[PDB]
């Protein structure tokens, strides 16, 4: 009925998962400490069985753009005010929910972070930062966050991007789109499968958006190597594109026409997913691009606030980029 797969916890199931995360928050010092990173995938085997069944099956389905879990309770009074910056965003009220996200993520794969993004944290924060309303990063607000493959520039980008909505009082929509296969002619499709496109790293990997891996980002922005936008099966391709940071190879007008066509087709097929408070989404970063609608920030303590995590099916595929730590890349 919809392009994502959806699961709704019963009150009993939701309370059991919450109790499990609360227990972890009492026994472990931090969510992305080495001890909990190793233990979380096994603790997650204790989550409610109906949820584990959904995650195991839905990950193997061929069609969904995202796996959506609704119905986690969040008490605004216990959670407290939305932080003013991500640096101070590991508040006690949000702590059990950060553990909950880690437990759900462990059913899907291996979590990791980036040395060049929010100080190498694995669980990151999405919130509006005053003065950054018209930027191209996820702390924007008044300017729409254009659609993108997460970390498109990198061969080590996530297979799944997890988002947990801590609060979203004005119902701001996440945007999604898949490959517009019904409108791509064969010739245009052929071009998108060839290595004729440049993809640069987005602004969230810049030094200015953080408090030696930055040299790799500079090389990627300065001298990008040509890559394909589409890979895999022609009838169900995987997608790698960033609307704001993608370009054709220099002088390649055939590739430019193909990228220009794809831009218009994705713009025309973008749809909206609203993550209400307590909703979790795992976006398939190979099948879909995602973004976020423009909204007016409040800055009154009740702004939209998400926790975010990157998930790969195999951490060993990124060995070359382990930044002195398997769980932080760069
Ligand atoms: N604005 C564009 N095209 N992409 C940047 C947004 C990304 O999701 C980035 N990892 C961020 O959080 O800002
Ligand atoms: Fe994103």
């Amino acid at each position: 009925v919809r392009p994502w797969s959806e699961f709704r916890l019963t009150p009993a199931e939701a309370a059991a998962a919450a109790a499990l995360a609360a227990r972890c928050a009492q026994r472990y010092d931090e969510t992305d400490g080495p001890e909990f990173l190793l233990d979380a995938p096994v603790i997650a085997h204790e989550l409610p069985r109906r949820l584990r069944t959904f995650m195991a099956r839905a990950r193997l389905d061929a069609w969904p753009h995202a796996l959506v879990v609704r119905g986690n309770p969040v008490d605004d009074a216990a959670l407290g005010s939305t932080p003013v910056h991500w640096r101070t965003a590991r508040t006690p009220g949000s702590r059990p929910l950060s553990f909950l996200l880690m437990l759900y993520a462990g059913l899907l794969g291996d979590v990791f972070g980036w040395a060049t993004q929010q100080d190498g944290r694995v669980v990151t924060d999405v919130l509006p930062i005053k003065g950054g309303e018209h930027t191209l990063v996820s702390s924007s607000s008044r300017q729409e966050l254009g659609w993108h493959t997460e970390d498109a520039f990198s061969p080590y980008r996530a297979d799944y991007v997890g988002l947990l909505s801590l609060r979203n009082p004005d119902g701001v929509a996440t945007t999604l789109a898949g490959v517009p296969l019904d409108d791509l002619d064969e010739r245009t499709l052929d071009v998108l499968f060839q290595e004729r496109f440049l993809i640069r790293p987005d602004d969230s990997h810049l030094q200015v958006n953080n408090s030696v891996e930055f040299e790799g980002i500079a090389q990627a922005a300065d001298r990008p190597e040509p890559v394909a936008i589409l890979t895999g099966h022609r009838a169900a391709p995987h997608l790698r594109v960033d609307g704001d940071f993608s370009a054709p190879a220099e002088g390649d007008e055939e590739a430019a026409a193909a990228l220009g066509t794809l831009r218009k087709l994705i713009d025309a097929s973008l749809y909206e997913l609203v993550l209400d408070q307590g909703d979790v989404a795992f976006i398939d970063n190979r099948r879909a691009v995602h973004g976020r609608r423009a909204f007016q920030p409040r800055y009154d303590g009740r702004d939209r606030w998400l926790k975010r995590i990157n998930i790969t099916r195999d951490l060993h595929r990124s060995r070359k980029a382990w930044a002195g730590d398997s769980r932080v890349l760069g």
